[PDB]
């Protein structure tokens, strides 16, 4: 099964460096989108890789950008 | 004028690494506290000095002794 967290909740276990790791941007960056409430989310992958993605304009679209 | 903020909350923005160092002290030692629930906080200096104190027997100590 897919398994999805907010960008919120995984900082928060993994604090904002090593989620700046995982997803590959700066910390500024997320420190960013969650202080503006930015409605991201991470899916989790076995491999251990993650992505993120962002509920905008009607879509759910990458984060970033 | 004193800006305060948890240890738990500084290590989110932070990660344990950066927060050891600023605090000068072990990595592990943060990881412990925070898993344990204490009642760690730091104070912000605006040159930069951060300290940590400690609410733990009825005052307020710094941390750690």
């Amino acid at each position: 099964m897919e398994q999805r967290i907010t960008l919120k909740d995984y900082a928060m276990r993994f604090g904002q460096t090593k989620t700046a790791k995982d997803l590959g941007v700066y910390q500024s960056a997320i420190n960013k989108a969650i202080h503006a409430g930015r409605k991201i989310f991470l899916t989790i992958n076995a491999d251990g890789s993650v992505y993120a993605e962002e509920v905008k304009d009607g879509e759910v679209k990458p984060w970033p950008s």
